[PDB]
């Protein structure tokens, strides 16, 4: 309905919006894992990512019902994909992975949204 939304109904209903992300391969593959800077090569990166997310994150969020709304599970996905916007420049391999998640996030979730009311 409104404000009041089950954590089953949620899940069931956005679980295959976060799964197509998944689906993207390669490109959902640097979003797997929370990012790990020492492991990177780059110690800068939570000095200008204010708040990391990822996909097994949101999947975890997901999981364990800590989205009431629907809307704080999209909020969620443009952070991860503002991060990677804002973090790399627009010709690096990550910029465009995230661009094209963002293209499959797009076409699928419109139609979700308008089913949970
Ligand atoms: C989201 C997180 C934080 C961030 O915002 N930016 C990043 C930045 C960087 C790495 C990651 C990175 N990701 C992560 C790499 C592990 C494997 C990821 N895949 C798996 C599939 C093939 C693949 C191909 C290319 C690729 C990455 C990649 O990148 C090209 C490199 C990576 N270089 C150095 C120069 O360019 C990073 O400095």
């Amino acid at each position: 309905r409104k404000k009041i939304f089950k954590p089953e109904e949620l899940r069931q209903a956005l679980m295959p919006t976060l799964e197509a992300l998944y689906r993207q391969d390669p490109e959902s593959l640097p979003f797997r894992q929370p990012v790990d800077p020492q492991l990177l090569g780059i110690p800068d990166y939570f000095d200008i990512v204010k708040n990391p997310m990822d996909l097994s994150t949101i999947k975890r969020k997901l999981d364990t019902g800590q989205y009431q709304e629907p809307w704080q599970y999209v909020d969620d996905v443009w952070l991860m994909f503002n991060n990677a916007w804002l973090y790399n420049r627009k010709t690096s391999r990550v910029y465009k992975f995230c661009s094209k998640l963002a293209e499959v996030f797009e076409q699928e979730i419109d139609p979700v949204m308008q089913s949970l009311g």
